[PDB]
């Protein structure tokens, strides 16, 4: 019955999303034996390396870990805590923190490989790809599947660094945060996110409803509107879960 | 061991193979389940509307469906072919141009839907999707399977007087003429492909070669080249299959 709906409350953390995203689905494809499952990767790699150019992503991300240590270390003076967890999570930050600076610049290595860029020219075209659009892309589906799974490994791997600090922090941040409930009268409603990074906001499905938040930099407002734009009412008081990260 | 290739000798087959692969990608992907697959599904759509800029499809298609009609009843008086085949053929010709003549406007429908035309505005953004970026598809994925599989069903019929209409007229076509065994020498090949619509090649990957082909007009050039562009030789010899249809 519940629907999760997250915003981002900066540019930084909407880049940090849709890499998120990105980063899944490539994981979600392997094997990779058809035209469909090459174009929809080469597709999320190329989205990929085109989200890398809306900010310093690695410079971010190393700000944010150490931040999240500096956040570890309120919750070290209170009893309750599993200090293992603590001591876990701080080992998994630093390792993460100097994994990511010792790393080669990220996904120079996905721009200079060679069956990357060739693809990557042919997605502008609108019927992008066939065997006389992209040969090598045909021809290399035509090798045995480890010969595949071994270039896909060694691309995936390139990106365990960002994906390793990437996955770490937006986890944490997630948890900073409880839900609460609140109320929305006739389909409006806003406040001050303060400094948080994210917004997170449950509905119901049975609600048969969306959320469309605008704001400026972090006093974020929301229309709660229906699916059907001629059918669809708008409770004069709906109740719905909030958590700002 | 064998690959196929096949290249287009004029804009309209080029157009028509885009269109056949397209519309082979919008049918292996059912049932839409997550993100993965509806993007995919909707990315496929979009290219198709574009694709469909590139000529009149349904015009060139009524057209080469009655010249196949023409060109079956030149096998008419031929003994030892079966005389079912034909009339049944003909039949499929038939039904298919008066399907297709009386169809809306190709894809009209599928411009005019408004949850197509969301998703085909948030695609040209890098990380174009999220329950952020796209918080109507979100909402669409938590929707019982069979909402979606209705849905998905009525916009792949108002396809259907296109795809029955091309699926016809290639399988014609790659029928119409058979394979010979050519030679290349020094990685080179050039022949007049005379008014043929389509080139169909056949190579080894053993080989581990592929063909790129120029071309003005009709007149073709072939270039076979490595995979691996330092350590690849190409043969002094090499023999292939060819079809020009």
């Amino acid at each position: 019955t519940q629907v999760l709906f997250e915003h981002p409350l900066n540019e930084k953390m909407r880049t940090w999303l849709r890499i998120e995203f990105l980063i899944q689905q490539l994981s979600i494809n392997l094997p990779i034996a058809d035209h469909a499952g090459a174009l929809h990767f080469f597709r999320n790699i190329s989205d990929l390396l085109d989200v890398f150019e809306r900010g310093e992503v690695r410079t971010e991300l190393l700000k944010e870990l150490e931040r999240q240590q500096r956040k570890l270390q309120a919750w070290v003076e209170v009893p309750g805590v599993d200090q293992d967890r603590i001591e876990a999570l701080r080992q998994q930050l630093k390792s993460a923190g100097s994994v990511l600076i010792s790393a080669p610049r990220i996904g120079q290595q996905l721009r200079e490989d060679r069956l990357i860029a060739l693809v990557r020219q042919r997605l502008s075209i609108p019927g992008g790809c066939c065997s006389f659009d992209l040969p090598t892309l045909h021809i290399w589906l035509h090798l045995q599947q480890a010969q595949r799974d071994a270039q896909i490994e060694s691309w995936l791997a390139s990106l365990n660094p960002l994906t390793q600090a990437l996955t770490l922090v937006l986890d944490l941040i997630r948890n900073s945060a409880p839900f609460r409930k609140q109320t929305s009268l006739n389909g409006f409603y806003q406040d001050n996110g303060d400094d948080a990074d994210l917004l997170r906001l449950m509905l119901t499905l049975d609600s048969q409803l969306y959320p469309q938040i605008s704001g400026h930099k972090s006093r974020f407002a929301i229309r709660f509107m229906p699916l059907d734009s001629e059918n669809g009412l708008v409770p004069e008081r709906l109740d719905f879960e909030l958590a700002c990260c």
